[PDB]
DNA sequence: TTT
């Protein structure tokens, strides 16, 4: 019905008193190729938040506009 | 705290 793999781990931005960290990675979704996904996580990563996922395209308009 |  619905899988994911973080494929490649990039950034940690925080973490919380329960573990659960906030992180930009890259993720396939139902076997797609990975995209930029910034989502909180549990402490093994089994278990997801809630975040965004981004194209390559949409990441790369982010990262230019701020920097 | 699920695309």
């Amino acid at each position: 019905e619905f899988t994911f793999e973080i494929e490649e781990h990039l950034l940690t931005l925080s973490e919380n008193e329960k573990g659960w960290t906030k992180e930009i990675n890259r993720v396939s979704f139902n076997g797609a190729p990975a995209k930029f996904d910034i989502r909180a996580w549990s402490p093994d990563h089994t278990k997801m938040g809630k975040g965004i996922t981004l194209s390559n395209e949409e990441f790369q308009t982010m990262v230019d506009a701020f920097k």
